[PDB]
């Protein structure tokens, strides 16, 4: 079809790079049944990198019936757990030997800086290694009760689970989503992003090596309308998880319901950042530029609601305003800057709208709004102020660099407008006080709260949403409890 | 109106009873919004007993808006755990010293045998004192790695949760139900069965004893699908219980879905029984009959489908058939009695049509089908056999006393064909062999498996189904895991 | 023998009480066989209260004979565990409905004032409650690998216990030895204090209407030296529970080693007070003092060694000895006063030699060291210091009403301080900053760390020394792990 | 001293070898302070291996100081724990690649065969990964109660630990000492076995590869009553682990006592093997044979006490007694034998002492009893029956190939037979019917118990004595249990 499985790219910092294509099913790469193809574009250059073939519903059912079996034929399952979790090691460290290339590649498909894509391969990485490390401690429960009765309690995988990739971070969507099922011995059916879906192949070519046997592990990409429905309407898939817009989200929970699907979903969301007159503006300073610019800003939880106290408010806009003069914004391929590019076009459309509705409805500018001159999706910061809070721009999701500063009084006021909102994912405190810190954190309702510091992750912690944005867990131990369902038997003893 | 808040009923075996009605809300039985009534009747007399007030739309918001101020206020929820403990003991200790009554009454609003009606007395006692055991153990988790960082994660109770009670045991359906809930500190708005709501209003006379303060426990009765609605739909409730039939399971789950609410749903479903020819057969009989026609076969793991080993076959159908001839039916208020009556005219017409459509499809009917006699919604107990596995009568719910005995050859084949369905909720094994028992135990897919035993509970084991049948547990404590959700917290230290 | 098993006693404060005596071996209370004797001694009257048959080592063999028996014959241990659950709630409550003359007693055997005697019976008995729920939630493990195999473990009660009540809390020492053992199935032959014997006999008189069936619960005192090797070095008992001075605690492990024997040990100790800058000077005022006098001093953790910050030095001395003038001493039977009765003219001859100690080494005499007066066994409160930290004073325990208080310059050298001791059991810390309290919290070494409180107790949380100091835990749930041992059965299933 | 760092060793299977000398310390080999040595010996050559330098207290002393330093400069403590667990992987990766010398060299120190010391080696191996896996899952306790307070429980490790290593299955003493230390932060002073020392040397030369820093572990060896002593009654170290025979063990414990050290213990001791009329009896057969004669006899819980149902009891012996004709016994190099060495002519006069008291006291012996010729130390393996149970002989411990077979009537009477003694360590069990299976396993008292089956040991499952023969657990996670103590911290909020 003139598209060989592999092809040549040429990377702007000195790398040699052998890029495969085709879909990912039983280990081996094949071309697309109806042979269909998409073009893949470079965010900062506005330019064609290369042609992927295009996955359809005849692809999606074949990955299907091969999970199937790889459950079915006991292969994954039979075993002494420690094998699962030793493959898994493997993988991790064939992975870490590459890192060179692969945060190169990374930087490619989205325009995340380089000085900051190296960090989540080693985020990744170690995640792997740590969770690799249950295979074989998840352990059923004894009840003794009685001289006449056995009762125990087993767990057990659910199934084929369906799983869907959002665009941010691809590395960590990836890693969240397989090593969960993996450990437990369930199967996956994996969406990859189709804007920016090269990453995601190219580390398949190692499942091989570690072991992992045919079947297990199917990726398929192609456009999400299609192949979504795909997935999601089969009736063998158990499981659903996606993270997105709450729109879509909504759609797809009454899709899935009808087949009583178990269904996980995360949604995007807002959230304050609370600053007192106790700590210091120099550190507080810091923390919230990171936590509005970092990643282009396209981040779930990158919240935009800044809540000075009133005795510094003064202090922290002069400053903060300053600050934002030297964040450097560029080239992706260049160790110096911090802010990169945009995804493409449409976001970058979205953002510039809601700029010009915040200056309409009432908003004060304080800076940016600008596009970053004419080629690359680049956007020059924004700061907005004394947007009362009934603005549209203070409910909506912007999912961009755009920040909102309002004033604070009194705590109790604080605590109580921090929480009026559907969207319950995160919160961040800046303070020295014990009592005010404690105080705050047992009362602000959000998925996590983050104390002296923002955007900072680990292994062992649990992330998701509070209420209306979400149901499940996506890291760390309690992550594993729902990918499995327990089993009970009780017995009668004669003597 | 002319309906006093109580009436006085006379009780067929020497008992003075006074009943109460209207809705329950903030500690208060009042009279409904819109002054509608409707009549109670006797299951085996075929006669009115009492007019109970009608609650509407209206009420529901009522209810609704006392359990949130009992969230909200903190009364319930800003206290050392141990005290809501203590008021749930004290409850069930109240209700023990009643015993009398509230079998009798139960049998009353039933039709079961009051010398099993007092079983399920003793067993809700235990179980309610039981949780109550848990108010003071719901513990956090502390994740400690570094020495900058903290980290912690906490559980908190959900919200408002709107629940659905059926009618097949009421006692246990409450319980299930509401302890789980106040446990944690949840609040509760019920919806009480519209064809037998006796039982269920009068014991929350007791609950203003116990202390449990007003707004967390609101009881409001109507028909089902105008109060269904009622609080599906509202904004405000946060989670969903139902049981009951498949498609009302279905449809729960699309209208629940579009607020993004959490739900969970028990269906019934059908269950093998397993006889092997190394069980002693006198044994296997009496379980087996147990299992078929217990509480008038209105049971939601009460499986009609025996397979019995060739070997055997000629023997266990001999017995089975002749055994059967010695089970009393009759009067609920008479110890001697096995079988009682049916719940109404509505599943009486049900079951019997599915006798006639046995009979036509070409089932032999061994015994039974008749109706029993004119009055009282009475059926003679039956067997079927010599059915083929395609036939309607054995994919089909039933939920009456009708049993099929069938073939079997070779245990690879029982376990292949047991599994066989969509209905997932109970297995049983009939054997002393160690090696079978254990390989089937774990090959066969059910929710629970019991071992030479059967219908046999206890407060400390879980319950429910494995894949269609259902999502989420009704008891022990692991039920408690969907009534709390985790937030974590994590902060830097400097030094 | 002219003692009759009860006698009428008169009590101060308008109360008749009915005084047992005997031992309490089989739930029935008998003379000792060697008819002995032994005169009990009212503290703040220095008079007669009554005779107590003294028993003997051939009492001992009997009640160990008997709590076998108990054991053995499956009474106790072939149940449903919610009734050994349900037994000890209810003794709770017959405790709670005799709290008057509970508290007066205590009062009269050790002369704490009866304004706190009623803090321990409130917390005794809400403790006892929740430690009954642990009946039915002490749960095995399975383990689940493999296909061919099976493996659980089940939790086992050691069986009979020996233990030791020491003489400060006579209420709680009871609870905390006795619920433990009872709710996993041990039975116990407990030594009570030969100073204050009395209401520990008293309660006991309850135990036959809980229903715990005899030979469970057994009572024997007499001298010290004597009954403890009578029980220590007896070939049955299985484990020794002991409290006391550090070279008793020696002793007695070297005796309980001979036999490998489980053996569990407090001991008394020292503890830090650090007072910050940031702290409010009243506050830590009122919490020091708590902290030094309460219970007259006869407490394990009322550590004596405080530090305070230089900047603040003059200020919380000036305000501390000043403050100290206000302690009210005197009769147990009046609410108003704070500080009451040493329990013996051993203790308070000890309590003076010291002081005339730190007079001659050289430390510092700032207030008190007076006998205060000539009847009853009262002690003037002290304070010390400008002590070196080579003095004996500071190295020794006083376990009286004795407090020293020293410079502190750095928080590093505070902790470095705080550390050099084999006497690991307490640390406190005043402050408001989170930085500073999260640090030291983490780098002072003790068994237990309070943060602006002290001697702060609540039933959820766990006691006992780090190092030196003691061998397990009192409290909570983590104390159960040392009255279980753990059995592992694994069989090979052949298909 | 004309002892170079290593020496060359020929392997009689075509291996080169080298092996190092001196001690292990911080890292680094090197010579005794005192300039002592002594002679290694192959136990089936009767000849000279080579010379080790032989330790002293002086050595001892240096060992604990660099214990000291490791723990206390933070560098092993003050980490991301997932660090501590992936330098243990890699050990244990660097091992697997070196199996073919090390499964030799075993075989050189101890004359296990060949053909199963290969077992122990991959054993080993997944153990280490496995524990691993614990490094980041030791989580402490979030304690939440009332809305005043804050309480959290932290685990930390307990210290500097003494341990010592027997000379039985020298690769698992190691593993078993070693990783439950490591894994938790402790620092390690190991005594080598010293007739058997060398294989425990030669793997420390990868440590300095795996990572682990210096001062974490050292490794010291000579003789037992002197190096024992410098260990356990050092000031320094916290806490004594110990295995071997009864009486050593008392002695040990009088002096660890002494210092109120925490103090483990495992005991040797006798098993029962219950033979029911229900089992097959050519599966019996070859298990009761590999319960006997595994590892020359010198294992803990080589039970020798063998119970036939009395209706099989003829053929069991006839089979059993034909069966011990095709033992092979010989070259430990030879694949093809089942039955290796003994130790030390120590333990060979010590066997036959007793084989001889056994035919004085009345013993009637069936087989065996003489020296297998005249060099090496080589047994015949002996079976002995119609053994009263008084005999000596039923007694005492063998550590040898020596089994008696004795008769069984009624169940009741050999779970009373098989519980009176002080040596609980493991039970067996064979038979088919699950009642019986059941009934025994939960009557007979055993650190562990195996059904249809024996010596079968996986990673996952724990093990130790009952009651007199030990205390604490020697695998899996509960073994964890004994390096770790609770730290607990509350804290009051104003607000
Ligand atoms: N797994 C088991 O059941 C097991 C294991 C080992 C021994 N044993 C028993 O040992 C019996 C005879 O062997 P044995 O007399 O040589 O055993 P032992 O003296 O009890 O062996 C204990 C081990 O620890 C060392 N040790 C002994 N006493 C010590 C002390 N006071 N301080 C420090 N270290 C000390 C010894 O090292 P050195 O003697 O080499 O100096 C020896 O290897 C056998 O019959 C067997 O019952 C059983």
């Amino acid at each position: 079809s003139h598209l060989p499985m592999t092809v040549p790219i040429k990377l702007p910092n000195g790398l040699e790079y052998e890029q495969p294509t085709g879909l990912f099913i039983n280990n081996k790469f094949v071309p697309s049944k109806q042979n269909k193809t998409f073009e893949v574009i470079n965010p900062s250059t506005e330019e064609e990198i290369c042609h992927i073939y295009e996955g359809r519903e005849d692809d999606v059912e074949e990955a299907v019936q091969a999970a199937d079996r790889a459950f079915s034929n006991g292969s994954w399952n039979g075993i002494d757990p420690i094998d699962r979790g030793k493959a898994l090691y493997r993988l991790a460290e064939l992975i870490e030997q590459d890192k060179d290339v692969i945060a190169s590649i990374e930087t490619l498909d989205n325009g995340k800086a380089i000085s900051s894509s190296r960090g989540d391969v080693d985020l990744v990485i170690n995640y792997l290694k740590s969770s690799a490390g249950f295979a074989d401690k998840i352990d059923g429960r004894m009840i003794d009760t009685g001289r006449t009765h056995f009762s125990y309690t087993k767990r057990q995988p659910l199934g084929v689970c369906g799983q869907i990739i959002p665009w941010n971070f691809p590395l960590l969507m990836w890693a969240w989503k397989i090593a969960p099922a993996l450990v437990t011995g369930n199967t996956v059916v994996l969406k990859t992003a189709e804007s920016t879906p090269l990453s995601a192949l190219y580390v398949s070519k190692y499942i091989p090596q570690a072991g992992i046997p045919p079947g297990v592990i199917n990726i398929v990409s192609g456009f999400g309308k299609i192949v979504g429905e795909a997935i999601t309407n089969h009736p063998k898939i158990k499981k659903v998880a996606f993270t997105g817009s709450t729109a879509t989200g909504r759609h797809i929970y009454q899709s899935a319901a009808a087949g009583l699907k178990k269904v996980t979903l995360e949604l995007g969301g807002k959230s304050p950042n609370i600053v007192f007159a106790d700590a210091e503006l120099k550190k507080a300073v810091q923390n919230i530029i990171l936590g509005i610019y970092y990643n282009s800003g396209e981040v779930c939880c990158a919240g935009s609601r800044v809540y000075v106290e009133e005795s510094i408010y003064d202090k922290f806009i002069e400053e903060f305003k300053a600050a934002s003069e030297s964040i450097k914004v560029g080239d992706p391929f260049d160790e110096s800057t911090f802010q990169g590019a945009q995804t493409s076009q449409m976001q970058l459309n979205k953002i510039l709208k809601y700029v010009d509705i915040g200056k309409n409805e009432g908003a004060t500018l304080i800076t940016g709004g600008e596009r970053l001159g004419s080629k690359g999706y680049f956007i020059k910061p924004t700061v907005f102020g004394d947007v009362k809070e009934d603005m549209r721009i203070v409910k909506e999701e912007i999912f961009g660099p755009v920040v909102t500063v309002t004033k604070f009084k009194s705590a109790d006021e604080v605590i109580n407008m921090a929480n009026d909102s559907e969207y319950g994912l995160a919160a961040g405190i800046h303070t020295s006080n014990i009592n005010t810190a404690l105080k705050v954190a047992d009362r602000v309702n959000a998925g996590t709260v983050w104390i002296n510091t923002y955007n900072d992750f680990h292994h062992a912690v649990p992330f998701g949403g509070f209420n209306a944005s979400g149901l499940g867990r996506e890291m760390s131990v309690d992550a594993l409890q729902n990918y499995l369902q327990v089993k009970a038997v009780r017995a009668k003893l004669d003597e």
